[PDB]
């Protein structure tokens, strides 16, 4: 199976950064009780993160309208330097306009992905879903992870239940 399920979930990070239209956004109090999808990258990769994007997007395309809104899948900026607000927001817009983008200081982005088992360096585990349930991530996904994995898990993941 593509999803790693954890016995020890992982707390949410506590990142407070700054959403595409350039407000303050709290990710635990703003994803709270919601099923949640955490991806750290930059939008000039040209390979990772435009397909791990589009493996979401794609699966969640499979759902209702009223499940697609229940989800949060939030980008989480690594290149600050070039992503900002409006330019992840433009990125992600021909992507899934629902995908929630957060930028800001690298350090804190760094190591927030830190507590989630995911080394960041400047420009291993991909995708920390977090149970509606909890709010602790559950489930990890890697590289490996597939559109057809993302379409067979998302109801799973909706429900806070195991893949």
């Amino acid at each position: 199976q593509a999803a790693t399920v954890l016995d020890k979930p992982f707390e949410k990070p506590d990142l407070v950064l700054t959403d595409t239209q350039g407000k303050k956004y709290d990710l635990r109090e703003q994803t709270a009780g919601k099923p949640t999808l955490i991806y750290f990258g930059y939008t000039h990769c040209p390979d990772v993160a435009p397909l791990t994007m589009n493996n979401i997007a794609v699966a969640k395309k499979q759902l209702s309208q009223a499940e697609q809104d229940k989800l949060r899948v939030v980008f989480v900026s690594t290149d600050p330097e070039r992503d900002t607000p409006a330019a992840l927001g433009k990125w992600l817009k021909g992507i899934d306009p629902q995908i929630v983008g957060l930028t800001g200081e690298f350090d804190t982005i760094q190591a927030g992905a830190r507590t989630l088992g995911i080394s960041i360096d400047p420009p291993g585990t991909q995708v920390v879903a977090f149970s509606p349930k909890s709010d602790a991530g559950y489930v990890l996904y890697g590289e490996d992870a597939t559109v057809d994995d993302y379409t067979k898990d998302l109801p799973k993941l909706i429900k806070g239940e195991n893949p």
